[PDB]
């Protein structure tokens, strides 16, 4: 019932936040297979961070 | 249930956000500490991520707190 205007905001914040978040990703893109572990942990968390903004932000 | 005030709250969307800022922070502080795990060789990744992070921890709280 004021909606549209933070609808805007956040798409804005969604945007940045995919942004950010798929720098991250390329970042894990690289590392290597000693740090696989942590790239698998890293990838999966980026993926809950994308499905809380899909839902909740979208 | 029909009462004035119950369908004011029950729109209040403040909980829900603080619970969405919450997850998010969550998870990029398992990622933070994911960083800080890795190998000294590839602490060009780890510094590069960790700059992310703190992008997106200061949209959730320029934005979502």
């Amino acid at each position: 019932q004021l909606a549209d205007d933070r609808t805007l905001l956040m798409a804005g914040v969604s945007h940045d936040l995919r942004t950010a978040l798929t720098r991250i990703r390329l970042a894990t893109e690289m590392m290597s297979e000693q740090d696989g572990y942590l790239a698998e942990s890293i990838n999966k968390d980026i993926e809950e961070c994308n499905a809380i903004i899909e839902q909740f932000i979208d």
